[PDB]
């Protein structure tokens, strides 16, 4: 069907890019980056992440796949040795997908605006002091003074969430993870400490309580929010859906990645 | 129905035990500890575990109900100033019921021995030093080295769990939670670091690399266990029911826990 | 002798000034905030950090005292309930007096600036990742990728420090203390994770690896540093001095903070 | 002088020892195992620990050397390539020498006994729960309620207080840092959580609030103590003593051992 391939943009990830077209080119494949149905991605997890984004638009009807030219990644968890083999079982199609949670984010001011992230989403201070209330299901949990925040996919505890003591989830769980950046702790100020694992449909909004300007950002983009009134997560509707084409659990990539490989 | 009232054993809990059951006479309600159908435990969450452990071969039969004569618990949270409401409305029946996930842990030696947990499971050593291979889904995880290993269920995680650095989570997600204890961390040895949570299905199994001594607990319950070859954790399609009367949320019952009340 | 007051700017601590002021003038003191030889800080810890950096020139010339308006600080840790016996006591002079150790910043550029921090400073990346070649006397201790790091004196580790896993030091150990934001690390990248002690002498060296913009902070102050090849940390030869006028541990101090008051 | 040479008892370490005594033959050397004045350990850091606890009352007439005939130690810090060039230096004496604290631990019942340790003392519940009331010269600092708590010296910062959270001390600092295991901490129990670091002088003691029996560690070494109404640690007077051949930085050893070599 319709295909496309992103680079990271070394040599290494060009040249394998341009074979495996001309390798597709021998199958009734359709190179078209306007209304793919595969989105391969050549590179690093970053270069997976800004193909996501790039079409997070047509997630239904895309199914993902990343080769790693570098080290092996958690989305690009593919080697480039596996190329010739991965273009001919990909134009013969009929391969299993699995599908990971995405995170919802919702922005307000005084309209509104909404985002996907496929590995976190981390709130902070513009530059003076992080001070938000944490409203769970409409009920206040607690004032939270630190560095930030960040609220992570099962997928993507294991990047800044897993730096952050947060815990590793098997991604078939549909849920996200709060994580505190440099919580104060005293005898005035009380956060709950602990990572927080929130399932479907549970709403988690953070509320400012002086300063209205914030540091938001969604996997690799950051921007400036000004005059917030609310920031709102939940467990997205959405899920990305990767072309399944072998055997490569979860916790053997935690291994191969944090263990030994 | 069928009913039972365990006790604490001091004056409050043994008082208050006397007025529920005086208060249960005038309905159509039997004191039965053989097989009750309801469960009222009064006291702490240690005399609620006493209760689950009591009956647990009956629990697809039994709704739970846990009172508070002191502080706050995560399963004993009402106020002994509403068991009388709570008298005429579990007398009228007709009340909604919430399950909690379980965990299985199976003990083998060379029979073996299962046993359900209702907060948390922990393995350390005999004496010696403790080392094991953790093993998920029958690949080997990593060689672990430390103080011990502890798999708490959804409700366990607000209890040794948290103590760990763990995550804590909704009870409604269906999984279970590895944390570790004083780990060891060099050049040639590595753990993960990490909690780890897992859903149902996947079995997590604690296999022995020099002394085959352990000493396991189940919630309250330590034993040394002599020549072991394997714990197998995983959630258990069992699950505990709790008789529910009105609304406290589990993270409203954190928030009153651990923040302020 | 010559002392100056300084204030945080509200009510509470504008009229105490006046009214020590007031004090002060029955007694031969001189109002002068050019030289003074006590300087009196009424507010919070950072009323009096300000203080400190408003004299840091002056430091071997001052005995420093801090009042606390609000909470108790670990600098301003007198009560208001005490200006009248504090006014007595500091115009009779002949009170002992105690010194903290401080923390030296150098940072270089293709000239040089050096700088005195009483609780710590910090550095992160300016935008872009935060990677950093640490170096501790001459030698290569490790590369370090996160979102910055952290070094802190003795009395400065119950601030930043504390909320990064930092231990707690009595401040009459001439030491420094460096801990880390956030750090990543896997199969490819390694920190050490532990918080580090330096003791006196010992230079901590920090060299970019790619960028070359940093936000350093000393104590309150931010700034973004351009074109950097180089920052050193080190225990400073300079110390603050404190006007002591009875006892008040810094245990003591500590438990009133972070335990219970 | 006079010299023993203590093994691990395998047979790489076994034969290194018998050839060093026969290099040893060739100079105005003796052994003598009753009144060394030389200390070689060869084997591991747990060999070192047994030779320096085998000889602690002289150890102030002691200079210690330890051979690492597996992984580098901490203090088994010479590779068993360097035998020769050790036993030709240590032969013509005059080596500069090397001096680190040492942790002092007083437990006494209702008569009293005194402990040296070289890397740490922990002090855990008999089999119930753990609480003790934990003060701080003479102040009570804290009510701790957990699975332990550990104090270690600078040199045995890097044993178990590493596993902990604890800080990294220099060794040339005098001081002690105690550090929690798994405490909890809700509304009603409070601990400090940090690890702590005390100079010389500054006495901790443990005083018990139901049980009067713990297992107590002395490095390698753990006894059941009964009806215990106090421990009390302290840096100690005394020092453990190096022969110092050549430039091994403790944070190049550091660096060596957690970072790569
Ligand atoms: N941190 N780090 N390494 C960068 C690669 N990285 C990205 Br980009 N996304 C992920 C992810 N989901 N899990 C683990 N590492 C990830
Ligand atoms: N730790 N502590 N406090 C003892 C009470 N405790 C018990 Br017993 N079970 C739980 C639980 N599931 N969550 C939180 N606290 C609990
Ligand atoms: N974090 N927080 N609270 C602000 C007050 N704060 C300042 Br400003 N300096 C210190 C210090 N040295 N120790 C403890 N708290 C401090
Ligand atoms: N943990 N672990 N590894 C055992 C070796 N070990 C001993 Br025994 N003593 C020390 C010490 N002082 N520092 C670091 N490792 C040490």
């Amino acid at each position: 069907m319709k295909y496309m391939i992103t680079s990271k943009g070394d040599e290494k990830s060009d040249l394998l890019r341009l074979n495996m077209i001309a390798g597709f080119g021998e199958y009734d494949m359709e190179y078209d980056d306007v209304e793919p149905e595969i989105v391969i991605s050549i590179g690093g997890d970053g270069t997976f992440l800004s193909a996501f984004h790039q079409y997070e638009e047509r997630l239904d009807e895309i199914a993902f796949i990343g080769i790693h030219t570098g080290h092996l990644g958690f989305y690009a968890d593919w080697r480039p040795a596996e190329a010739d083999k991965l273009v001919k079982l990909l134009a013969k199609g009929e391969y299993q997908k699995v599908s990971y949670p995405l995170l919802k984010t919702t922005v307000k001011y005084g309209k509104e605006a909404t985002y996907l992230a496929l590995n976190e989403s981390t709130v902070k201070s513009s530059g003076g002091p992080f001070v938000v209330d944490v409203v769970i299901n409409d009920i206040h949990f607690e004032r939270f003074r630190g560095d930030g925040l960040c609220m992570s996919t099962p997928s993507g505890t294991t990047a800044y969430n897993k730096s952050l003591g947060g815990a590793l989830m098997h991604p078939s769980i549909e849920a996200m993870q709060l994580t505190e950046m440099a919580s104060i702790n005293n005898r005035v100020y009380r956060t709950i400490g602990s990572p927080l694992v929130f399932p479907k449909h549970h709403v988690v909004s953070l509320q400012p309580v002086n300063d209205k300007d914030f540091q938001i950002s969604v996997d690799h983009l950051s921007i400036l929010h000004r005059d917030v009134q609310e920031i709102r997560y939940e467990v997205s509707a959405k899920k990305i859906h990767f072309a399944r084409f072998r055997s490569f659990p979860f916790w053997r990539r935690v291994h191969d990645s944090f263990i030994e490989d």
